[PDB]
């Protein structure tokens, strides 16, 4: 079975999970990563995997990247690893600025976490109202809860609630990087609402920063947020987050200081992914991708669907391949892929080289090709018949 | 006068305060940093200075212990940024429960933020119950609020809202480790009326774990939080955090993965720690300072009081160095300092080669000697005659 040839494969990720088990809460056992660069990472048993989602975004140009290494290197080399003030700060900041219209000031914090909590409290102190509009997930007084792509909704609670509303905080593409899809239309009519009411604006840019253009997402869906949250890329793959917006609302903020060794990791990254056309290198890729993923679906008959913009996929079992509304999805209308099916899927893609992420999930890096997404496919092709091969796959759509 | 001498010390941290200026929101500059070692930091001029407060706590071991970053250049060496899945990471997990007897299951967070953040909502989700009781510092409809030390307040609250609380959280020592003092009485008391009204105790350990003690600040205080938060001297210093508690509350749990260079610094810091007796001889220290800085200002004919606990200090000029009952600060009863004297005495120690923190807070690290102390003892001589100098000082108790 897969599930024991997995076993079989990743004896030395067993011991591990059993010494973790003792200390932390608890269905098949983890993979354990002793190794990785490039695209590629190393078990604790030396398989080797090509990786589609190490960083979960934060790493757009892969596994220690040489520019970022050298970067981090020299920093390391001074012994500073904390400053409210820095030089290198001060240029990662002019970075930001540079490259976000929308940002005239900026904050860094410790954690894209830190970063939405920030911009939350800025917009409370700003307009001194008290509730957030915020879009619903899976379906905190003064949070408001709505669908996503619910225009109608979204209407009646500022009409019931909106002078009250400190601001309307939302994720571009969509959950997760767009595991559940939210259209630009929708953030559009958000901002504006937020406006007419008197609320703020936050764009969630953690993910998409540095990631889908030079100029955001932003730039993008021509908005113009209050506040714009940051992290992952725009801090070369390391630790910290980013608060950046308006001069006006940036100025109620006249334990976190700063962080030197990120700072000179986010300055070679940026750099890099300019320098480099990256943006435009990984959304022709991840274009390439959906569209081969799509067409081998086509062709051994089955009804999934790879859908997603820019960098990333994800993967709808249940609709067909040639989909184009994702609408279903947004409105939670496709029934849950079985969990027994997706964790072999996992297991199974492990046994033959490769790793994705959650429920079937793929980031693709600037160190990414062609050949690569090939692999991909190739060995999907084979997962899929021993899905099959299980009894785990179902045809009705 | 102090200001242009700090000024003419510092121009290179003047021109990098321009350019900060132009992208961050807005007294006098801040020192930029370009080196660290040990216990002494070098600024973008080249002048070097014997450092009180590198790391606000987080370096217990001081800038760049050998032990911490030879472990942290290993581990760099793999590759590997980020895993949910990673030997470091259990060695470090079994460190933090092997410490703290209420520990028995942990989760590792992206930050000390999200790592409070995470406590309520686990609390929240454990007791189905809507507020969460804290404690003002300076003086959100599910917070309520009680003054440090104000037993009495705690108990009306607890009459009137108990059955609706579902944590009381509280840092030991006081804000800021000890800014604002509050007693272990309080403390105790605090966690038995939460018990008795079903709430969780949390106990915010990110700056006690790993300084105050091998077992925490509870093994001192004689109790078993529910959750513990953890970061800082418990990370190695680097960034992260760790929510640990009771296997029962942590069952809940049942975007941020794990970080083995994280990992592998907290493993040779904790384990320097615990060889080196380390935190014995910084609670030593810090007595001993307190007790040569309380000797000055009797010497000098001056009311202020040096106080705190453990390896820290904090200033309170007002009250005479004889003063054992912090009381007054407690209640918000000492007039606030001058915020020009403050910041005058801030520059006057920069100008004579020692930095601290705050308006005159100080940790103090492995490396830190009394020879240290001494010269920040005598630095505070010279620097209390200076600001007498330029008439920043007052006289009355």
């Amino acid at each position: 079975s897969i599930l024991n040839d997995y076993k079989r494969k990743t004896e030395g990720s067993v011991f591990w999970a059993q010494r973790a088990r003792s200390v932390m809460p608890d269905d098949p056992h983890g993979l354990f990563i002793s190794d990785a660069q490039g695209v590629h990472k190393t078990d604790v048993d030396g398989n080797v995997y090509l990786d589609f989602f190490g960083g979960h975004g934060a790493l757009v140009l892969g596994h220690g990247h040489p520019r970022v290494n050298a970067a981090i290197a020299e920093a390391l080399s001074h012994g500073v690893q904390y400053a409210a003030s820095h030089p290198l700060e001060v240029r990662w900041a002019e970075r930001i600025v540079a490259a976000f219209p929308s940002i005239r000031k900026l904050r860094f914090t410790g954690s894209g976490t830190e970063t939405t909590l920030l911009a939350l409290r800025v917009a409370r102190a700003f307009t001194g109202r008290r509730m957030i509009l915020r879009i619903a997930t899976h379906y905190a007084k003064n949070t408001l809860l709505i669908r996503p792509d619910d225009i109608e909704g979204m209407r009646e609670v500022f009409a019931q609630h909106g002078s009250d509303i400190a601001a309307f905080i939302a994720e571009p593409v969509g959950s997760h990087f767009g595991v559940t899809p939210v259209s630009d239309s929708f953030l559009r009519e958000g901002a504006e609402l937020a406006r007419q009411y008197g609320a703020l604006f936050i764009l969630d840019e953690v993910i998409s920063g540095f990631r889908v253009g030079n100029h955001g997402m932003q730039a993008l869906l021509d908005v113009q947020p209050d506040l714009t949250c940051l992290a992952k890329a725009s801090a070369g793959g390391l630790p910290g987050g980013i608060l950046g917006g308006r001069e006006d609302v940036m100025g109620v903020l006249s334990t976190f200081t700063g962080n030197p060794i990120t700072a000179a990791a986010a300055i070679a990254a940026i750099d890099t992914i300019l320098e480099d056309d990256v943006c435009a290198k990984i959304n022709d890729l991840g274009q390439f991708a959906r569209e081969a993923m799509n067409h081998l679906f086509a062709r051994k008959g089955l009804n999934w669907l790879a859908y997603g913009r820019f960098s990333g996929f994800h993967l709808m079992p249940g609709l067909p391949p040639n989909t184009t509304d994702t609408g279903s999805i947004t409105r939670a209308e496709v029934a849950r892929p079985d969990v027994k099916m997706i964790a072999a899927m996992r297991m199974a893609l492990i046994l033959e080289g490769v790793d994705i992420g959650g429920r079937g999930s793929v980031f693709l890096s600037a160190q990414h090709e062609r050949e690569h997404v090939e692999h991909l496919v190739t060995t999907f092709d084979r997962v899929l018949d021993r899905l099959a091969d299980e009894n785990l796959l179902s045809w009705q759509p």
